[PDB]
């Protein structure tokens, strides 16, 4: 289960978020990073339209950010399997998204 705390913003579960990749009849695209769900409908052409950030679209890309990998097997909502050098690497990405996209909720697992 999760925690019922969504009456202004959302709670997304990662596998459920995987469906918000945008290609499914054009659902709203959301990208999660470190549990922070950012809306990227403003950048749909980049994220959920067969874009170059397609691995981010409807995914928590935290691990992938830190590894700098795009391979879907690595793109995952997990942070604790890498160290600070690694973490700093995603931390950079968070910051970038943080200034552009609004956190519309959490992603949960």
């Amino acid at each position: 289960m999760g925690h019922h705390h969504h009456h202004h913003l959302e709670e997304f579960t990662a596998e459920q978020l995987s469906q918000y990749n945008g290609t499914d009849e054009s659902k709203p695209i959301y990208v999660a990073i470190k549990g922070r769900v950012f809306d990227v409908t403003t950048g749909k052409s980049f994220y959920g339209s067969g874009g170059d950030y397609s691995m981010f679209a409807g995914k928590d890309a935290s691990r992938a950010l830190g590894k700098m990998s795009k391979n879907e097997e690595d793109v995952s909502p997990s942070l604790e399997g890498l160290t600070e050098k690694e973490i700093n690497t995603l931390n950079d990405w968070e910051t970038k998204f943080e200034a552009k996209y609004p956190v519309v909720g959490r992603v949960v697992s």
